């Protein structure tokens, strides 16, 4: 693998959202990496609707506002046939009834692959695929007020993860300097313009590696 990754630079990756006062983390990350491989596979980068997910994948295990998973929202994106753009079916930061239409679909996928639960394996991942769907546990006061640096947090968990990202390269700190580049859906003011530079290569920091995954195109 490179000694470093950043799909930011490359077209694969839309500006940061924000998911409010509203459990839908998963929603934001499984949009988040299927605007890049929608990406790696048209040549265009288009915002998809995390909304279309909050309203309609219950069936496929999600809980709306409450919360989900990424892999169940791949799941409902291959049944539906489609996923409508962010500008068609906008964010509401509730959960509302389904309003799918499929003449607003701009992504599909066939399935999704779950990364083996190695840092060594997401990072030939991140440098192969794109960006990758990933949980946290951002379950601290060291987390919600995170503003800079690289990322640590000593009694973080590397399997009871509660929050979904998404993984959009790494590198290493030239001046414990190595780092994934995450993206936050708690906007722009949030940590550095919404990103956070997460503890790599120290033992599965936070569980990164735990629950890896990326749709298939
Ligand atoms: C956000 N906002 C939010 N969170 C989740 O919705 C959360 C994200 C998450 C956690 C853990 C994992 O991987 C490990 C699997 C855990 C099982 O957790 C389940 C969740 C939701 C439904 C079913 C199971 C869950 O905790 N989801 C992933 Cl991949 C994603 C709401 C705070």
């Amino acid at each position: 693998a490179p000694r470093s990754v950043d799909w930011r630079e490359k077209g694969y990756v839309t500006p940061v959202k924000n998911q409010g006062q509203c459990g839908s983390c998963w929603a934001f990350s499984a949009t988040g990496a299927l605007e890049g491989q929608m990406f790696r596979k048209t040549g265009r980068l288009i915002s998809l609707s995390e909304q279309n997910l909050v309203d309609c994948s219950g069936p496929q295990g999600n809980e709306g506002c409450n919360g989900g998973l990424m892999d169940y929202a791949f799941q409902y994106v291959q049944d539906n046939g489609g996923l409508d753009s962010e500008e068609s079916y906008p964010y509401e930061a509730t959960e509302e009834s389904c309003k799918y239409n499929p003449k607003y679909s701009v992504a599909n996928d066939t399935g999704f692959v779950d990364i083996p639960k190695q840092e060594k394996a997401l990072m030939k991942a991140v440098a192969t695929v794109g960006p990758i769907s990933v949980a946290i546990d951002a379950g601290h006061e060291s987390f919600l007020f995170y503003k800079e640096g690289i990322y640590f947090e000593p009694d973080c968990s590397s399997e009871d993860m509660d929050h979904g990202v998404l993984v959009v390269g790494y590198g290493f700190e030239s001046t414990n300097n190595k780092y994934w580049l995450v993206k936050n859906s708690w906007g722009e003011e949030w940590g550095m313009g919404g990103y956070v530079k997460m503890a790599k290569d120290r033992r599965n920091h936070c569980g990164i590696a735990s629950a890896a995954s990326y749709p298939t195109v």
